């Protein structure tokens, strides 16, 4: 749970997937089907491949399986940070990992999903790690 910013480039390469390295570093992209080990059969807790934080949990998850699915409020917002970017006359809320710059995903508000947050998080697209809660 140490500061990931101090990590060297080599450590990052030998820490996570090649796609995760560029994607996490500068939000290079978020294209799935880049890893055969990626498994989402069990529905538990989402975990950043970079560190393994509980970014998202099934409690606010509304989907079975999809390349770019939508979610509701994360575990507690402690594992992820939401910030807006005034790129132009309009701004966008980028989703990042509280432990690393996981600016690979974005979240939209006012989607109308009849939820307390009414957010549409579009992440879990670059081979994110799934934690099997139980599903017994
Ligand atoms: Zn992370």
């Amino acid at each position: 749970m140490t500061n990931f910013k101090l990590i060297t480039d080599t450590e990052w390469r030998q820490r996570l997937s090649s796609e995760e390295y560029r994607v996490l570093r500068e939000a290079g992209t978020e294209a799935p089907h880049t890893g055969e080990y990626t498994n989402t059969t069990t529905e538990g807790i989402y975990s950043c491949r970079a560190c393994g934080t509980e970014l998202f949990r099934s409690t606010e998850k509304f989907n079975s399986h999809c390349g770019w699915p939508s979610f509701f409020s994360p575990l507690a917002g402690d594992k992820v940070i939401e910030r807006t970017d005034t790129s132009h006359g309009m701004v966008r809320t980028e989703v990042i990992c509280a432990n690393c710059e996981s600016h690979l995903g974005h979240v939209f508000a006012g989607e109308g999903y009849d939820t307390p947050t009414d957010l549409r998080y579009c992440i879990n697209s670059v081979c994110l790690t799934l934690i099997p809660a139980e599903e017994s």
